[PDB]
């Protein structure tokens, strides 16, 4: 149902970005026309896995560094959170 996970595969743009903001593991904004926008990354969902790597229990700075250092393809598993 509503709590099935979603896998969102994005491609960094020419500036190195997939197009989102997050805080405390939770997506908070999507950049217009970005890969995040076009592949359905959602706010009010938490980041669980990036490129197959479990990121549950990691700090935002750790998530950030995984995102920045990734190759162009960035795949995120997201779940609703409360
Ligand atoms: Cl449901």
């Amino acid at each position: 149902g509503a709590m099935d996970p979603r896998t969102i595969t994005m491609h960094k743009d020419s500036t190195g970005h997939v197009g989102f903001i997050f805080k405390n593991g939770k997506i908070t904004s999507i950049v217009k026309d970005s890969s995040a926008a076009r592949n359905g990354l959602l706010t009010e969902h938490n980041i669980c896995e990036i490129n197959g790597q479990n990121v549950i229990g990691l700090k935002d700075s750790q998530i950030a560094d995984i995102l920045s250092t990734s190759g162009t393809v960035v795949t995120i598993t997201i779940m609703p959170a409360f």
